[PDB]
């Protein structure tokens, strides 16, 4: 009804449960006026968004229809290792079953994917993604209800023959990105908002693109990040979205018009080929383009709603109990990639924590290029990012960190069992940024 915009199929839990079967295929699809086949979850690009709410229960048995094994990962949420287990295998014509309970003070966008060892980057950038969404009693302030809510999905893509391209030696160094910058799927689709106040949740699922979020004309109020609200809105002008990580804003349309969302130029440092011989700055690729993601286009008359004065206050968490330092190393021309010097091992314990104890962990990016570093089924507080203050207090699962820089993270140890903690660029991650953490 009104205007179309492309965005995911929603399936939604129903008297507290959210039961599905989800198969992971080779999948024809129409996309930039073109018919590529990509690996897809229950037949789309992006797979279906799940939408539940706390204390749901979801049972998604994920039904392996691809020609080699595969797992998933429920990016975000703080439920058992054993359930979100990335050590699992699922054969080829297997099912899996995962069953767990949404957590009763969970909120916000979440997402789901890949986590074979070795296979994440081809997976994830042949279309295997999708969104899960948890409600919140939040939503039903009325600076919030009100809204006009979409889900933006930021994934890039780059074909050849008809199928993703090939990965190459330059993309296990520097992560691949693609000529074709979409959203929901889609090739700069246009939004005709029907109100004057958006709400806009973000989930960067690109392998290693960067998005620098602006709009034309507009600040962005930052409600939600990774895994949680803030405690109140933050006027932004822009808006960094690494891989991994997701956002909710709220978008005031105060005048009439068209105006792009772009994502501006952004250095994360990759490198580019040689020969050389100029006068001025090659070597490194240097900033992206800066690439049009979407229009959008004001209603009528546009009057937008006061901002909601507060949203969820944040956790007061205890005295930390031990400290620890990652640091994250690069080979560049090996393509190898190292956390305190060593690349992953499946049989090797990193880190052995306790349950109910939280710890600092200092995360040293000794390397030249962005790294996006990212904690399995722990949600932890980003404290400072060299040596200064983060801006907001809120649960969060991913920490872009530039070369250089260290994090100071607050660290609740939650579930007990056995997990990973790795590089979000995720060719990195199969090339090595990896590690084991074990919680007893
Ligand atoms: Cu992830
Ligand atoms: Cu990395």
């Amino acid at each position: 009804g009104g205007p179309s915009f492309p965005e995911p199929k929603v399936v939604r839990s129903q008297g507290g449960l959210l039961s599905l079967k989800l198969s992971a295929t080779p999948t024809p699809l129409a996309i930039a006026g073109q018919r590529a086949t990509l690996l897809t979850y229950g037949g789309s690009f992006p797979g279906p968004t799940l939408r539940v709410r706390p204390r749901d229960t979801v049972r998604l048995t994920l039904e392996n229809r691809l020609p080699e094994p595969t797992n998933l990962h429920w990016h975000g949420l703080p439920i058992s290792p054993k359930v979100d287990d990335p050590f699992l295998e699922i054969p080829p014509g297997e099912s899996w079953t995962y069953e767990f309970t949404v957590p009763k003070e969970l909120a916000g966008t979440f997402w789901y994917h890949p986590h074979l060892h070795g296979r994440v980057a081809p997976q994830l950038f042949a279309g295997l993604l999708g969104a899960l969404v948890v409600e919140s009693s939040l939503d039903a302030i009325p600076e919030l209800r009100e809204a006009e809510e979409h889900l933006l999905v930021l994934k890039d893509l780059a074909l050849q023959g008809g199928r993703p391209a090939p990965h190459t030696p330059m993309d296990w160094m520097n992560g691949k990105e693609g000529d074709l910058v979409l959203v929901n799927g889609a090739l700069r689709p246009t939004l005709v908002a029907q109100k004057a106040t958006l709400r806009l949740r973000l989930l960067n699922a690109s392998n290693a693109r960067y998005y620098r979020l602006a709009l034309q004309d507009h600040p962005l109020y930052l409600i939600a990040a990774d895994g949680g609200f803030l405690e109140e809105p933050l006027e932004v002008s822009e808006l960094l979205l690494a891989p991994g990580e997701r956002a909710e804003v709220l978008v005031r349309l105060r005048k009439e018009g068209r105006f792009l969302l772009q994502a501006l130029p952004y250095d994360r440092g990759a490198m580019g080929m040689m020969d050389m011989g100029g006068m001025a700055h090659a070597m490194p690729q240097g900033p992206s383009r800066p690439e049009t993601l979407l229009y959008l286009i004001a209603p009528k008359n546009p009057k937008p709603l006061p901002l909601p004065k507060a949203l969820s206050p944040f956790p007061t968490l205890p005295a930390p109990v031990v400290t620890r330092r990652l640091v994250l190393t690069e080979d560049m021309m090996a393509a190898r990639f190292f956390i305190n010097g060593q690349v992953f091992d499946h049989r090797r314990v990193d880190l052995k924590g306790q349950a109910q104890t939280v710890e600092v962990w200092e995360v040293e990016n000794q390397g030249d290029m962005d790294h996006p570093f990212h904690l399995h089924v722990h949600p932890f507080q980003v404290l400072s990012v060299g040596g200064r203050p983060f801006p907001y207090r809120a649960w969060k699962d991913v920490v872009n960190l530039k070369a250089g820089e260290v994090a100071r993270l607050l660290v609740p140890l939650r579930e007990k069992g056995r997990t990973v903690f790795h590089c979000h660029i995720v060719e990195h991650e199969d090339r090595g940024m990896m590690g084991v953490l074990e919680v007893g």
